[PDB]
């Protein structure tokens, strides 16, 4: 057992390994941190770029078989490390102080679960392994403390003009809520909120954005550092159509579209357990291709989700081991591995 | 049997039947309009100001027992004629030639099924026993001629100037799509095709006006001769809360509004038969009262009437006898009530 052949042997099986998550395989990332053989246990770390932990249970339970098979192991310790990379943005528009990353998160008008979605996004990726923040920036709806519980609570201020950010379920939150307002006013208040808050090492901020494609949203997506923008529309045909204008809006401002959610795709029976696609499908599929992007994944409506939102913690710390948690588990997955492969590592 | 006698007793009795779309009881209404006795068999025609063909027949059911019992026949003929009311409007806003009253139908955003409503009602209103049309007003979505299937036709200029309306499914039509443009400019287009449109004898002329609260919208309800309207929402928050502007939208405008249609309130399981509050229940009778409206109905979600507004012929056609069609039925009766109880008669 080598050293250099023990990690000729590993690199050569994480190579085959294909997951959605994978544009490439696991040694394009330059993952493979360490190889060793300790205890005649073969000893596996690696670090990824982007969060991986849900995607990294599958690598164990498909490849440990042969990686066992070659090697000579009673068993594989393997570790999964996180080195969330910082990706260029265009024109070189100066990041968001102690944030990494910013994922946007866009609809058209509301009833399509945006807010939803954005909290569970946080959340998941943070339970993928981030350090995760979160801004509410819907001035038409500022949803975001009420679904966290942070409602009722308001920021302080360390340096009298920054702002220490409300920690709650681990997230470093703020939201324009806290303030209350429309026009280029809005804006400029929203923005300032982004750059007086004090966030802490955030990988990713999630980035609730108001709904539409207004001057006003758009001013947004102008002036603020987004790496990256998610989509969000329900199978209905009024919502798709403003998710082509979203797409159309964030290309015309140079900043990468991530994909599609396509929320409410089906509806779920709570006795029958019957799925009943009530909104249509396949349209945001068609969506996803006709403008060159992915689609991040769907999620059902349940009424245990709804009830979710109005009981102030969401499903993925409500529910940790419920499928819709795994859900919003790998779209974290999905999203952050496709804010990755678009860009460059700085 | 004296005329005059007969005519005391059945104006005695239809007194105190008692419905929804009756504020005051029927005497109110000076809708007896003939009492006789031919062949042993009692005769009793009643002309109503507004739409009432359902809620006539549970005045047959109810009252016949008791009219029969107090005079001596062998049956009741009863026998429903319908002479529309038109009600005065506030500033003495010239009405549309040949359009007794306008209904217009507005909401927040999109996903609330307001033009699916529009249609039905429309239908509805028609089957109740009037002449009805219906003009496409929604500049952002002009979904109505593609509900009915007149999307690939084009009205005819009779006067070179004016417009014959299409006639689909026995509805005076025209619609803004089949000149497809934001900004007064959008307004102005939309208000002369209500001027420049021939309807004929629209005893009603449902209105499809498009979604939201802004300035475009609000010159629409100020410059047209709304005799009532209608608000749509569902019993999500944000739509409620959309509902909510719209409402004092009108007032503000002195346009009378008619009452909230709550759709989707619950989900239908094609398979359970289970009905699922998937977004909440009583949030639309709670706006109601609050700001001093009737909630004029309720609608479910289910899949056939998704699948109805793909087809081309809406649910009042293509589903004559079904619970939806009688819902729609009994929607058109208590809105043309409203209609009614709320202003004059010119
Ligand atoms: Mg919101
Ligand atoms: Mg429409």
């Amino acid at each position: 057992k080598s050293p250099e052949a023990l990690r000729a042997m590993v690199a050569g099986t994480l190579a085959n390994f294909q997951h959605p998550t994978l544009k490439h395989n696991l040694t394009t990332l330059k993952a493979l941190h360490h190889v060793a053989w300790m205890d005649d246990t073969l000893h596996v770390e690696l670090v990824m770029p982007f969060v991986w932990h849900s995607a990294f249970e599958e690598l164990k339970e498909q490849c440990s078989a042969e990686l066992l098979r070659i090697t000579g192991a009673k068993a594989i310790d393997w570790k999964l490390s996180h080195n969330i990379a910082t990706l260029k943005r265009v024109k070189n528009q100066p990041g968001i102080n102690g944030v990494k990353n910013i994922i946007a998160v866009s609809s058209g008008k509301g009833g399509v679960g945006k807010s939803s979605t954005a909290v569970n996004l946080a959340l998941a990726l943070a339970a993928e392994g981030a350090k995760v923040g979160i801004l509410d920036a819907d001035i038409y709806g500022p949803s975001i403390p009420t679904m966290l519980g942070a409602e009722n609570q308001r920021p302080t201020s360390p340096d009298g003009t920054h702002m220490a950010p409300i920690m709650s379920h681990g997230l470093a939150t703020n939201s324009i809520g806290y303030l209350v307002w429309r026009g280029p006013m809005a804006s400029k208040a929203l923005m300032q909120m982004l750059q007086e808050t004090l966030w802490p090492d955030l990988d990713y901020l999630v980035l609730d954005m108001p709904p539409g494609t207004g001057d006003i949203q758009l001013t947004l997506a102008q002036n603020i550092p987004v790496t990256g923008a998610v989509v969000v529309t329900t199978p209905q045909d009024i919502a798709l159509i403003d998710a082509k204008k979203g797409i159309v809006m964030f290309e015309k401002v140079e900043v990468p579209v991530l994909g599609i959610v396509e929320n409410m795709s089906v509806h779920i029976c709570s006795n029958c357990g019957h799925h009943e696609p009530i909104f249509g499908t396949g349209g945001a599929e068609k969506l996803a291709e006709k403008y060159h992007t992915q689609l991040l994944g769907q999620m059902p409506l349940h009424i245990s989700l709804r009830e979710d939102l109005d009981k102030g913690t969401p499903t993925v710390i409500s529910r940790p081991e419920s499928e819709f948690t795994a859900i919003y588990r790998q779209l974290a997955d999905r999203v952050a591995a496709q804010l990755y492969w678009q860009g460059e590592v700085i």
